[PDB]
Protein backbone atom coordinates (compact mmCIF):
# COMPACT_ATOMS: atom_id res chain seq x y z
CA UNK A 1 0.00 0.00 0.00
CA UNK A 2 0.95 3.71 -0.46
CA UNK A 3 3.31 5.58 1.91
CA UNK A 4 2.75 9.17 3.01
CA UNK A 5 5.32 11.39 4.78
CA UNK A 6 5.18 14.79 6.44
CA UNK A 7 8.57 15.98 7.83
CA UNK A 8 8.75 18.93 10.22
CA UNK A 9 11.33 20.85 12.23
CA UNK A 10 9.75 20.60 15.65
CA UNK A 11 7.75 17.81 17.31
CA UNK A 12 4.54 19.82 18.04
CA UNK A 13 4.03 20.43 14.26
CA UNK A 14 4.64 16.64 13.65
CA UNK A 15 2.01 15.64 16.35
CA UNK A 16 -0.45 18.03 14.67
CA UNK A 17 0.37 16.51 11.21
CA UNK A 18 -0.17 12.95 12.62
CA UNK A 19 -3.57 13.88 14.17
CA UNK A 20 -4.79 15.73 11.03
CA UNK A 21 -3.68 12.83 8.79
CA UNK A 22 -5.60 10.12 10.71
CA UNK A 23 -8.67 12.48 11.01
CA UNK A 24 -8.85 13.34 7.29
CA UNK A 25 -8.70 9.87 5.64
CA UNK A 26 -8.61 6.07 6.19
CA UNK A 27 -4.86 5.86 6.83
CA UNK A 28 -2.80 3.97 9.44
CA UNK A 29 -0.17 5.94 11.39
CA UNK A 30 3.11 3.93 11.04
CA UNK A 31 4.94 6.24 13.46
CA UNK A 32 7.43 9.07 13.89
CA UNK A 33 11.06 8.95 12.93
CA UNK A 34 13.52 11.30 14.62
CA UNK A 35 16.83 11.85 12.80
CA UNK A 36 18.13 14.58 15.16
CA UNK A 37 18.63 18.29 14.25
CA UNK A 38 14.99 18.83 15.29
CA UNK A 39 13.75 16.84 12.24
CA UNK A 40 10.73 14.56 12.66
CA UNK A 41 9.04 12.49 9.89
CA UNK A 42 5.45 11.32 10.35
CA UNK A 43 4.69 8.22 8.24
CA UNK A 44 1.24 6.92 7.21
CA UNK A 45 0.07 3.89 5.12
CA UNK A 46 -3.15 3.21 3.16
CA UNK A 47 -4.73 3.39 -0.31
CA UNK A 48 -3.12 6.03 -2.56
CA UNK A 49 -6.19 8.34 -2.57
CA UNK A 50 -6.46 8.22 1.25
CA UNK A 51 -2.67 8.81 1.66
CA UNK A 52 -2.70 11.78 -0.78
CA UNK A 53 -5.66 13.41 1.09
CA UNK A 54 -4.08 12.66 4.53
CA UNK A 55 -0.58 14.10 3.61
CA UNK A 56 -2.19 17.23 2.12
CA UNK A 57 -4.25 17.72 5.33
CA UNK A 58 -1.32 16.87 7.67
CA UNK A 59 1.04 19.35 5.89
CA UNK A 60 -1.66 22.12 5.90
CA UNK A 61 -2.36 21.57 9.66
CA UNK A 62 1.39 21.34 10.61
CA UNK A 63 2.21 24.66 8.75
CA UNK A 64 -0.17 26.50 11.15
CA UNK A 65 1.83 25.14 14.17
CA UNK A 66 5.44 25.13 12.93
CA UNK A 67 7.84 24.42 10.05
CA UNK A 68 7.09 21.78 7.38
CA UNK A 69 10.33 20.67 5.67
CA UNK A 70 8.98 17.96 3.30
CA UNK A 71 5.71 16.33 2.08
CA UNK A 72 5.70 13.25 -0.17
CA UNK A 73 3.60 10.26 -1.27
CA UNK A 74 5.03 7.00 -2.66
CA UNK A 75 2.01 5.36 -4.39
CA UNK A 76 3.60 1.89 -4.79
CA UNK A 77 6.76 1.35 -2.67
CA UNK A 78 9.28 -1.29 -3.69
CA UNK A 79 9.27 -4.22 -1.14
CA UNK A 80 12.98 -3.51 -0.36
CA UNK A 81 12.20 -0.13 1.40
CA UNK A 82 10.10 -1.73 4.22
CA UNK A 83 13.61 -2.60 5.59
CA UNK A 84 14.38 1.16 6.26
CA UNK A 85 10.89 2.18 7.56
CA UNK A 86 10.28 2.54 11.38
CA UNK A 87 8.57 -0.46 13.09
CA UNK B 1 -10.77 11.36 24.29
CA UNK B 2 -9.10 13.88 26.59
CA UNK B 3 -7.25 16.92 25.18
CA UNK B 4 -3.51 17.03 24.43
CA UNK B 5 -1.35 20.07 25.12
CA UNK B 6 2.19 20.77 23.96
CA UNK B 7 4.73 23.41 24.90
CA UNK B 8 7.96 23.09 22.86
CA UNK B 9 10.97 25.15 23.83
CA UNK B 10 14.56 25.72 22.82
CA UNK B 11 16.36 25.00 26.09
CA UNK B 12 15.76 22.35 28.76
CA UNK B 13 15.49 24.82 31.74
CA UNK B 14 12.60 26.54 29.85
CA UNK B 15 10.92 23.08 29.29
CA UNK B 16 11.24 22.04 32.98
CA UNK B 17 9.80 25.43 34.03
CA UNK B 18 6.88 24.93 31.53
CA UNK B 19 6.29 21.37 32.94
CA UNK B 20 6.25 22.62 36.56
CA UNK B 21 3.88 25.54 35.71
CA UNK B 22 1.53 23.15 33.84
CA UNK B 23 1.26 20.48 36.56
CA UNK B 24 0.65 23.26 39.15
CA UNK B 25 -3.17 22.73 38.58
CA UNK B 26 -4.67 19.38 39.82
CA UNK B 27 -6.59 18.34 36.62
CA UNK B 28 -3.53 18.46 34.25
CA UNK B 29 -1.44 15.24 33.78
CA UNK B 30 2.19 15.40 32.58
CA UNK B 31 2.65 12.76 29.83
CA UNK B 32 6.41 13.50 29.55
CA UNK B 33 9.21 15.23 27.62
CA UNK B 34 10.51 14.51 24.15
CA UNK B 35 13.92 15.63 22.87
CA UNK B 36 14.45 15.85 19.06
CA UNK B 37 17.83 17.59 18.85
CA UNK B 38 18.71 21.23 17.95
CA UNK B 39 17.95 22.08 21.61
CA UNK B 40 14.21 21.41 21.03
CA UNK B 41 12.24 19.89 23.95
CA UNK B 42 8.46 19.21 23.95
CA UNK B 43 6.47 18.99 27.17
CA UNK B 44 3.21 17.04 26.65
CA UNK B 45 0.16 17.22 28.95
CA UNK B 46 -3.37 15.71 28.99
CA UNK B 47 -6.73 16.63 30.59
CA UNK B 48 -10.02 18.44 29.87
CA UNK B 49 -9.78 20.92 26.94
CA UNK B 50 -10.15 24.00 29.18
CA UNK B 51 -7.58 22.76 31.72
CA UNK B 52 -5.08 21.95 28.92
CA UNK B 53 -5.65 25.40 27.26
CA UNK B 54 -5.00 27.20 30.60
CA UNK B 55 -1.99 24.90 31.30
CA UNK B 56 -0.29 25.40 27.91
CA UNK B 57 -0.86 29.19 28.14
CA UNK B 58 0.75 29.13 31.64
CA UNK B 59 3.56 26.79 30.49
CA UNK B 60 4.50 28.99 27.49
CA UNK B 61 4.31 32.16 29.72
CA UNK B 62 6.77 30.65 32.23
CA UNK B 63 9.11 29.13 29.58
CA UNK B 64 9.46 32.38 27.57
CA UNK B 65 11.13 34.21 30.51
CA UNK B 66 13.79 31.39 30.76
CA UNK B 67 14.36 30.40 27.12
CA UNK B 68 12.50 30.50 23.81
CA UNK B 69 9.06 29.13 23.08
CA UNK B 70 9.10 27.32 19.66
CA UNK B 71 5.51 25.93 19.65
CA UNK B 72 2.38 26.00 21.80
CA UNK B 73 -0.61 23.94 20.72
CA UNK B 74 -3.72 22.21 22.01
CA UNK B 75 -5.46 19.30 20.28
CA UNK B 76 -8.99 19.31 21.90
CA UNK B 77 -10.01 15.85 20.56
CA UNK B 78 -7.03 13.67 19.48
CA UNK B 79 -7.85 10.85 17.06
CA UNK B 80 -7.15 7.25 18.26
CA UNK B 81 -5.99 6.77 21.89
CA UNK B 82 -3.24 9.39 22.68
CA UNK B 83 -0.71 6.46 22.81
CA UNK B 84 -1.02 5.75 19.02
CA UNK B 85 -0.82 9.54 18.33
CA UNK B 86 2.25 10.03 20.60
CA UNK B 87 5.86 8.99 19.76
CA UNK B 88 7.33 5.98 21.70
CA UNK C 1 13.15 19.71 47.77
CA UNK C 2 14.19 22.61 45.46
CA UNK C 3 15.57 22.11 41.93
CA UNK C 4 18.28 24.28 40.47
CA UNK C 5 19.51 24.50 36.89
CA UNK C 6 22.43 26.08 35.11
CA UNK C 7 22.29 25.64 31.31
CA UNK C 8 25.34 26.44 29.22
CA UNK C 9 26.54 26.30 25.66
CA UNK C 10 29.25 23.57 25.76
CA UNK C 11 30.24 20.99 28.40
CA UNK C 12 33.29 22.76 29.90
CA UNK C 13 31.22 25.66 31.31
CA UNK C 14 28.68 23.08 32.64
CA UNK C 15 31.41 21.07 34.52
CA UNK C 16 32.69 24.34 36.03
CA UNK C 17 29.06 25.23 37.05
CA UNK C 18 28.71 21.73 38.75
CA UNK C 19 31.94 22.15 40.71
CA UNK C 20 31.15 25.76 41.80
CA UNK C 21 27.64 24.66 42.91
CA UNK C 22 28.85 21.84 45.22
CA UNK C 23 31.65 24.16 46.54
CA UNK C 24 29.24 26.97 47.49
CA UNK C 25 26.29 25.18 49.19
CA UNK C 26 24.86 21.91 50.55
CA UNK C 27 23.38 20.71 47.25
CA UNK C 28 23.33 17.30 45.53
CA UNK C 29 24.30 17.03 41.85
CA UNK C 30 21.41 15.21 40.04
CA UNK C 31 23.25 15.12 36.69
CA UNK C 32 23.87 16.66 33.24
CA UNK C 33 21.36 16.65 30.38
CA UNK C 34 22.13 17.26 26.68
CA UNK C 35 19.49 18.49 24.19
CA UNK C 36 21.52 19.40 21.09
CA UNK C 37 22.65 22.86 19.77
CA UNK C 38 25.55 22.43 22.28
CA UNK C 39 23.17 23.01 25.22
CA UNK C 40 24.01 21.24 28.50
CA UNK C 41 21.97 21.56 31.71
CA UNK C 42 23.47 20.90 35.16
CA UNK C 43 20.77 20.01 37.71
CA UNK C 44 21.10 20.23 41.51
CA UNK C 45 18.74 19.55 44.43
CA UNK C 46 18.53 20.60 48.10
CA UNK C 47 16.88 23.17 50.36
CA UNK C 48 15.66 26.37 48.60
CA UNK C 49 18.33 28.60 50.22
CA UNK C 50 21.16 26.18 49.32
CA UNK C 51 19.87 25.79 45.72
CA UNK C 52 19.58 29.59 45.25
CA UNK C 53 23.16 30.16 46.55
CA UNK C 54 24.50 27.21 44.46
CA UNK C 55 22.86 28.30 41.14
CA UNK C 56 24.04 31.92 41.64
CA UNK C 57 27.64 30.66 42.23
CA UNK C 58 27.37 28.06 39.40
CA UNK C 59 26.20 30.66 36.84
CA UNK C 60 28.90 33.19 37.94
CA UNK C 61 31.69 30.54 37.60
CA UNK C 62 30.35 29.16 34.25
CA UNK C 63 30.20 32.70 32.67
CA UNK C 64 34.03 32.93 33.03
CA UNK C 65 34.40 29.68 30.99
CA UNK C 66 31.66 29.92 28.38
CA UNK C 67 28.13 31.04 27.64
CA UNK C 68 25.35 30.70 30.25
CA UNK C 69 22.01 30.31 28.46
CA UNK C 70 19.70 29.88 31.51
CA UNK C 71 19.77 29.92 35.35
CA UNK C 72 16.66 28.97 37.30
CA UNK C 73 15.44 27.71 40.65
CA UNK C 74 12.11 25.87 41.19
CA UNK C 75 11.65 26.24 45.02
CA UNK C 76 8.80 23.70 45.35
CA UNK C 77 8.42 21.41 42.30
CA UNK C 78 4.64 20.82 41.66
CA UNK C 79 5.19 17.02 41.24
CA UNK C 80 7.76 14.32 42.29
CA UNK C 81 11.42 15.30 41.46
CA UNK C 82 11.76 12.10 39.29
CA UNK C 83 8.40 12.95 37.53
CA UNK C 84 9.27 16.63 36.82
CA UNK C 85 12.78 15.80 35.55
CA UNK C 86 13.43 14.27 32.06
CA UNK C 87 14.34 10.51 31.92
CA UNK D 1 30.88 -5.12 -5.59
CA UNK D 2 30.22 -1.39 -6.28
CA UNK D 3 28.92 1.04 -3.61
CA UNK D 4 26.37 3.75 -4.36
CA UNK D 5 25.43 6.67 -2.08
CA UNK D 6 22.76 9.35 -2.14
CA UNK D 7 23.00 11.83 0.76
CA UNK D 8 20.12 14.20 1.42
CA UNK D 9 19.08 16.87 3.87
CA UNK D 10 16.07 15.24 5.58
CA UNK D 11 14.66 11.74 5.79
CA UNK D 12 11.72 12.09 3.32
CA UNK D 13 14.09 12.81 0.38
CA UNK D 14 16.28 9.83 1.56
CA UNK D 15 13.28 7.40 1.59
CA UNK D 16 12.37 8.59 -1.92
CA UNK D 17 16.03 8.08 -3.04
CA UNK D 18 16.02 4.51 -1.50
CA UNK D 19 12.77 3.55 -3.25
CA UNK D 20 13.85 4.98 -6.62
CA UNK D 21 17.31 3.26 -6.31
CA UNK D 22 15.88 -0.27 -5.74
CA UNK D 23 13.18 0.28 -8.45
CA UNK D 24 15.65 1.49 -11.11
CA UNK D 25 18.27 -1.32 -11.12
CA UNK D 26 19.36 -4.67 -9.61
CA UNK D 27 20.84 -3.17 -6.43
CA UNK D 28 20.63 -4.19 -2.77
CA UNK D 29 19.69 -1.50 -0.22
CA UNK D 30 22.41 -1.67 2.51
CA UNK D 31 20.56 0.92 4.66
CA UNK D 32 20.70 4.52 5.81
CA UNK D 33 23.07 6.48 8.06
CA UNK D 34 22.44 9.69 10.07
CA UNK D 35 25.30 12.08 10.92
CA UNK D 36 23.55 15.21 12.23
CA UNK D 37 22.83 18.59 10.50
CA UNK D 38 19.80 16.72 9.02
CA UNK D 39 22.10 14.68 6.74
CA UNK D 40 20.96 11.14 5.80
CA UNK D 41 22.94 8.78 3.50
CA UNK D 42 21.22 5.96 1.58
CA UNK D 43 23.68 3.19 0.60
CA UNK D 44 23.26 0.55 -2.15
CA UNK D 45 25.44 -2.28 -3.49
CA UNK D 46 25.59 -4.27 -6.74
CA UNK D 47 27.36 -4.39 -10.13
CA UNK D 48 28.95 -1.06 -11.21
CA UNK D 49 26.47 -0.46 -14.07
CA UNK D 50 23.44 -1.19 -11.84
CA UNK D 51 24.83 1.05 -9.02
CA UNK D 52 25.53 3.95 -11.47
CA UNK D 53 21.96 3.72 -12.92
CA UNK D 54 20.41 3.35 -9.41
CA UNK D 55 22.28 6.40 -7.88
CA UNK D 56 21.43 8.57 -10.92
CA UNK D 57 17.71 7.65 -10.50
CA UNK D 58 17.83 8.01 -6.68
CA UNK D 59 19.37 11.50 -6.85
CA UNK D 60 16.90 12.64 -9.58
CA UNK D 61 13.88 11.39 -7.51
CA UNK D 62 15.21 12.85 -4.18
CA UNK D 63 15.79 16.34 -5.77
CA UNK D 64 11.99 16.61 -6.38
CA UNK D 65 11.35 15.99 -2.62
CA UNK D 66 14.20 17.79 -0.89
CA UNK D 67 17.86 18.72 -1.05
CA UNK D 68 20.49 16.29 -2.40
CA UNK D 69 23.86 17.02 -0.77
CA UNK D 70 26.00 14.28 -2.38
CA UNK D 71 25.76 11.48 -5.01
CA UNK D 72 28.70 9.11 -5.48
CA UNK D 73 29.64 5.68 -6.77
CA UNK D 74 32.72 3.71 -5.63
CA UNK D 75 33.07 1.11 -8.49
CA UNK D 76 35.59 -1.14 -6.70
CA UNK D 77 35.88 -0.47 -2.93
CA UNK D 78 39.57 -1.04 -1.91
CA UNK D 79 38.79 -2.87 1.36
CA UNK D 80 35.78 -5.22 2.08
CA UNK D 81 32.27 -3.58 1.83
CA UNK D 82 31.73 -4.06 5.63
CA UNK D 83 35.20 -2.51 6.38
CA UNK D 84 34.82 0.77 4.37
CA UNK D 85 31.23 1.16 5.56
CA UNK D 86 30.61 2.72 9.05
CA UNK D 87 29.45 0.14 11.71
CA UNK D 88 25.70 0.92 11.99
CA UNK D 89 24.07 0.61 8.51
CA UNK E 1 41.98 15.71 44.91
CA UNK E 2 43.76 15.85 41.52
CA UNK E 3 43.17 18.73 39.12
CA UNK E 4 40.96 18.47 36.02
CA UNK E 5 41.91 19.96 32.67
CA UNK E 6 39.52 20.42 29.72
CA UNK E 7 39.90 21.41 26.07
CA UNK E 8 36.61 21.55 24.14
CA UNK E 9 36.63 21.72 20.34
CA UNK E 10 34.20 21.77 17.45
CA UNK E 11 35.59 18.86 15.47
CA UNK E 12 37.20 15.58 16.55
CA UNK E 13 40.58 16.03 14.74
CA UNK E 14 41.34 19.19 16.84
CA UNK E 15 40.30 17.21 20.00
CA UNK E 16 42.68 14.28 19.17
CA UNK E 17 45.49 16.79 18.58
CA UNK E 18 44.66 18.46 21.97
CA UNK E 19 44.72 15.01 23.71
CA UNK E 20 48.11 14.10 22.15
CA UNK E 21 49.68 17.51 22.98
CA UNK E 22 48.28 17.36 26.58
CA UNK E 23 49.85 13.91 27.35
CA UNK E 24 53.16 14.96 25.60
CA UNK E 25 53.60 18.27 27.50
CA UNK E 26 53.18 17.10 31.13
CA UNK E 27 52.61 14.13 33.52
CA UNK E 28 48.82 14.02 33.04
CA UNK E 29 46.41 11.10 32.62
CA UNK E 30 43.94 11.22 29.72
CA UNK E 31 40.46 10.57 31.24
CA UNK E 32 38.83 10.51 27.80
CA UNK E 33 36.64 12.34 25.32
CA UNK E 34 33.09 13.40 25.86
CA UNK E 35 30.84 13.93 22.86
CA UNK E 36 27.71 16.02 23.51
CA UNK E 37 26.61 16.22 19.83
CA UNK E 38 26.57 19.39 17.66
CA UNK E 39 30.20 18.55 16.74
CA UNK E 40 31.34 19.39 20.33
CA UNK E 41 34.06 17.25 21.91
CA UNK E 42 35.62 17.77 25.37
CA UNK E 43 39.04 16.24 26.09
CA UNK E 44 39.55 15.67 29.83
CA UNK E 45 42.88 15.17 31.64
CA UNK E 46 43.62 14.52 35.35
CA UNK E 47 46.88 15.08 37.29
CA UNK E 48 48.74 17.51 39.57
CA UNK E 49 47.58 21.16 39.18
CA UNK E 50 50.87 22.42 37.71
CA UNK E 51 51.04 19.55 35.17
CA UNK E 52 47.32 20.06 34.23
CA UNK E 53 47.74 23.88 33.74
CA UNK E 54 50.80 23.31 31.44
CA UNK E 55 49.05 20.42 29.57
CA UNK E 56 45.75 22.38 28.92
CA UNK E 57 47.69 25.43 27.64
CA UNK E 58 49.67 23.14 25.24
CA UNK E 59 46.53 21.20 24.21
CA UNK E 60 44.56 24.39 23.36
CA UNK E 61 47.56 25.92 21.45
CA UNK E 62 48.01 22.68 19.38
CA UNK E 63 44.23 22.22 18.72
CA UNK E 64 43.86 25.87 17.43
CA UNK E 65 46.32 25.05 14.59
CA UNK E 66 44.06 22.10 13.48
CA UNK E 67 40.53 23.37 14.11
CA UNK E 68 38.20 25.34 16.41
CA UNK E 69 38.76 25.53 20.18
CA UNK E 70 35.51 26.44 21.96
CA UNK E 71 36.65 26.28 25.63
CA UNK E 72 39.79 25.75 27.80
CA UNK E 73 39.55 25.36 31.57
CA UNK E 74 41.34 23.94 34.60
CA UNK E 75 39.54 22.90 37.83
CA UNK E 76 42.56 22.94 40.30
CA UNK E 77 40.78 21.48 43.31
CA UNK E 78 37.48 19.63 42.55
CA UNK E 79 35.01 20.30 45.36
CA UNK E 80 33.54 16.73 45.32
CA UNK E 81 34.71 13.27 44.12
CA UNK E 82 35.91 13.61 40.46
CA UNK E 83 33.47 10.72 39.54
CA UNK E 84 30.52 12.92 40.72
CA UNK E 85 31.44 16.00 38.55
CA UNK E 86 32.48 14.08 35.49
CA UNK E 87 29.53 13.12 33.20
CA UNK E 88 28.55 9.40 33.01
CA UNK E 89 29.42 9.20 29.27
CA UNK F 1 53.14 4.36 14.21
CA UNK F 2 51.68 7.59 12.77
CA UNK F 3 48.01 8.61 12.96
CA UNK F 4 46.16 10.30 10.11
CA UNK F 5 42.75 12.00 10.20
CA UNK F 6 40.46 13.32 7.49
CA UNK F 7 37.33 14.95 8.92
CA UNK F 8 34.50 15.89 6.59
CA UNK F 9 31.02 17.40 6.67
CA UNK F 10 29.00 14.63 4.99
CA UNK F 11 29.25 10.85 5.23
CA UNK F 12 29.62 10.28 1.42
CA UNK F 13 32.77 12.48 1.54
CA UNK F 14 34.10 10.43 4.52
CA UNK F 15 33.51 7.05 2.80
CA UNK F 16 35.25 8.42 -0.36
CA UNK F 17 38.19 9.65 1.89
CA UNK F 18 38.39 6.16 3.54
CA UNK F 19 38.40 4.32 0.18
CA UNK F 20 41.13 6.65 -1.24
CA UNK F 21 43.24 6.17 1.93
CA UNK F 22 43.18 2.36 1.92
CA UNK F 23 43.95 2.32 -1.84
CA UNK F 24 47.66 1.86 -0.79
CA UNK F 25 48.80 -1.41 0.97
CA UNK F 26 50.67 0.08 3.97
CA UNK F 27 47.77 2.22 5.36
CA UNK F 28 45.37 0.68 7.95
CA UNK F 29 41.83 2.04 8.42
CA UNK F 30 41.20 2.38 12.18
CA UNK F 31 37.56 3.46 11.64
CA UNK F 32 35.03 6.35 11.55
CA UNK F 33 33.85 8.58 14.34
CA UNK F 34 30.64 10.65 14.22
CA UNK F 35 30.28 13.68 16.52
CA UNK F 36 27.08 15.29 15.18
CA UNK F 37 26.66 18.47 13.05
CA UNK F 38 27.36 16.23 10.02
CA UNK F 39 31.02 15.83 11.09
CA UNK F 40 32.71 12.47 10.39
CA UNK F 41 36.38 11.63 11.09
CA UNK F 42 38.19 8.89 9.19
CA UNK F 43 41.23 7.63 11.11
CA UNK F 44 44.21 5.74 9.62
CA UNK F 45 47.59 4.44 10.75
CA UNK F 46 50.94 3.38 9.36
CA UNK F 47 54.40 4.82 8.60
CA UNK F 48 54.46 8.66 8.67
CA UNK F 49 55.12 8.97 4.91
CA UNK F 50 52.31 6.51 4.02
CA UNK F 51 49.90 8.35 6.37
CA UNK F 52 50.88 11.80 4.96
CA UNK F 53 50.30 10.56 1.36
CA UNK F 54 47.04 8.82 2.47
CA UNK F 55 45.56 11.87 4.26
CA UNK F 56 46.51 14.15 1.31
CA UNK F 57 44.72 11.67 -1.06
CA UNK F 58 41.75 11.25 1.35
CA UNK F 59 41.22 15.04 1.64
CA UNK F 60 41.58 15.51 -2.18
CA UNK F 61 38.89 12.85 -2.92
CA UNK F 62 36.58 14.00 -0.14
CA UNK F 63 36.64 17.70 -1.17
CA UNK F 64 35.10 16.85 -4.57
CA UNK F 65 32.18 15.10 -2.81
CA UNK F 66 31.56 17.27 0.31
CA UNK F 67 33.48 19.59 2.60
CA UNK F 68 36.80 18.88 4.30
CA UNK F 69 36.76 20.24 7.87
CA UNK F 70 40.19 18.99 9.09
CA UNK F 71 43.24 17.09 7.77
CA UNK F 72 46.00 16.22 10.20
CA UNK F 73 48.86 13.81 10.75
CA UNK F 74 50.37 12.99 14.17
CA UNK F 75 53.79 11.45 13.26
CA UNK F 76 54.56 10.03 16.72
CA UNK F 77 51.43 9.65 18.87
CA UNK F 78 52.08 9.66 22.63
CA UNK F 79 50.94 6.30 24.15
CA UNK F 80 49.58 3.50 21.88
CA UNK F 81 47.02 4.45 19.16
CA UNK F 82 44.21 2.92 21.35
CA UNK F 83 44.99 5.04 24.50
CA UNK F 84 44.89 8.31 22.46
CA UNK F 85 41.74 7.49 20.41
CA UNK F 86 38.08 7.82 21.57
CA UNK F 87 36.23 4.57 22.55
CA UNK F 88 33.74 4.93 19.65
Amino acid sequence: EALGMVETKGLTAAIEAADAMVASANVMLVGYEKIGSGLVTVIVRGDVGAVKAATDAGAAAARNVGEVKAVHVIPRPHTDVEKILPK
